[PDB]
């Protein structure tokens, strides 16, 4: 996945707060990670894939290879079973945890990188610009 | 220092080997770090700036703030003192160790970043371009 390498900052992003309160991310939890515009950083060496999120006070990093199963520990601390694909040239990532599964895509649009997240008919969408 | 951060990949390298010899690395050392191209992930949150140098093999980080020392373990283990401050637009770094010390320029060149490392007249300059 050459194309989603580079450093990416936040410009823009609708319904998160009621995504991660969809997913069943406490107020308070979901406040401070509501409370700040993050950095994403997306590297690959080899065949691992690394994908970083930092912030001024929570930070995340997860790496995997495309299509092989990881255990991933999110920013709201849930403990998630993910797979990574690359399908129609967008990272797909599924999480899976209590009969529960939510959908994360991220995809090149243009100079620009959109992340959409959906779970139960409530769709998130955050712009990212090269930094 | 907004202008350096990014990920940056190595498009060009002369006297590295001879720069590392002048420092001390050990062959063997001298050998790993040489035969691979280095990924440069330059990052500011807030007055930290982190710098990370990430390979198939040899992964670095280091985090500081302008202007206050901090104690670092280099690539090839060396346990040296360094202060980065940002002079004349670019980021100059100076490692001191065993009354030994060398410069480690950073500088912006267009679309480039370009790093200029001096030790006892020997130089090396690295040229990486944005990923």
């Amino acid at each position: 996945g050459d194309a989603f390498v580079g450093t990416w900052k936040l410009v823009s992003s609708e319904n998160f707060d009621d995504y991660m309160k969809e997913v069943g991310v406490g107020f308070a939890t979901r406040k401070d990670a509501g409370m700040a515009k993050p950095n994403m950083i997306i590297s690959v060496n080899g065949d691992l894939v690394t994908i970083r999120s930092e912030s001024t006070h929570k930070n995340t990093e997860i790496s995997f290879k495309l299509g092989v199963e990881f255990d991933e520990i999110t920013a709201d601390d849930r403990k998630v079973k993910s797979i990574i694909t690359l399908d129609g040239g967008a990272l797909v990532q599924v999480q899976k945890w209590d009969g529960k599964s939510t959908t994360i895509k991220r995809k090149r649009d243009g100079d620009k990188l959109v992340v959409e997240c959906v779970m139960k008919g409530v769709t998130s969408t955050r712009v990212y610009e090269r930094a």
